[PDB]
């Protein structure tokens, strides 16, 4: 019900990467934001977002040996829908103070406050590290940041333009695709979910992709 | 330089679970908690306490097949800090606003703002049994129920049951490790041995109100549950 799309691949198949702010429909409401198993979608990005904002997702609170979880089981109305992650279980780590408004066993609807897309490359002698040194500025602060990500292990005996961008996936991800050397290639780095639903929509449009630096680091 | 224990288990050798609240020593600080490899003291906690805050820690930001990172490298001075892990690699996620603080590839030295210990205890499927802990913030004055994992029962004649008795008493503890967990300690199991459940609930949380929700957050019961499998 309110959307954003992070285009890094336009491609006939491409992975879709789904994550949705939302709000339990309950007396003690808790705000997530939780994230889908990727899929892959052969239909319009813009298209697959607005056929999205159908989903009607449900979240019970359980336990697993692996800490705290929530089983979700997801809908939404549209052909391309057909592949989309019906029933998955995701970490329950929230805002400290969601714990309280967490009640246990209870299965409850959740309402979406805003679904994101991002397209993604589908899937399908050892020193030095290539390591790609991604920079960008914090146009709301006007402050630089540079998050570091790594390539390949090459081995050494005795890139001039890639793209670079913030996407909400596992809460924010940034993902980097080098054009040549090899050829269209994607790295995620990741930056974790600590973060209010809010400020992910306010990081993407104000973190601007300067350039990238390519360093070795010797192991 | 300050100091707080979490005491859920008082033994002759016991594992030891540090977690500090850093700050760069450098132009564009960064504030940091990250928590060292659990390790084992047969010294006195609030001695090992002591001895902890003469910790110097040094970190340098670096990428990992794993994400970001930070090469940590550590020192304490007292006997008790032989055994403490003094090289060790930890994942570099921060509060978002940090990241632009933190400078690739520069050895800096942090600063202790506080270095907390937890003590801890050395170490065909139809049902699960699970624990939940109740606890009541009293700065909110709002409860609060963490489902604890046990262990998965088997039931002949089995149904999809709800609340269990053993086979009364258990104590739960917020406690300052992987950000903040809480510790379960089963005194008279099914009533094995003595034994702990750590819940994790995340690093995602001011370093501030660590302190605070380690003492405002109080055990007030547990009830113990069955969910079909
Ligand atoms: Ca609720
Ligand atoms: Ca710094």
């Amino acid at each position: 019900m309110e959307s954003y799309l992070v285009d890094t691949y336009q491609g006939i198949p491409y992975t879709a990467a789904v994550q949705v702010d939302l709000i339990e429909k309950d007396l003690l409401p808790a705000s997530l934001t939780i994230w889908f198993p990727l899929f892959q979608a052969n239909t319009p990005p813009a298209v697959l977002l607005d056929q999205l904002k159908t989903l009607t997702i449900t979240t019970l609170y359980a336990a697993s040996q692996n800490g705290p979880i929530l089983k979700v089981n997801a809908s939404a109305q549209g052909a391309a829908m057909s592949v989309l992650p019906k029933k998955f279980e995701v970490n329950a780590t929230v805002a400290l103070d969601e714990y309280s408004k967490l009640e246990f066993d209870k299965l409850t609807v959740c309402e979406v406050k805003t679904v994101y897309l991002t397209t993604m490359k589908p899937y399908g002698k050892k020193t030095h590290d290539l390591i790609a040194l991604c920079d960008f500025m914090d146009l709301e602060k006007n402050t630089p940041v540079t998050i570091p990500a790594f390539i390949k292990s090459v081995s050494i005996k005795e890139q001039a333009l890639t793209q670079a961008k913030i996407a909400p996936y596992a809460g924010l991800i940034m993902i980097m695709t080098m054009n040549n050397p090899g050829a269209g290639t994607q790295v995620i780095v990741e930056l974790g979910a600590y973060v209010q639903a809010e400020s992910i929509s306010k990081i993407c449009k104000t973190w601007s992709h300067q350039g990238t630096r390519y360093v070795l680091k010797s192991r």
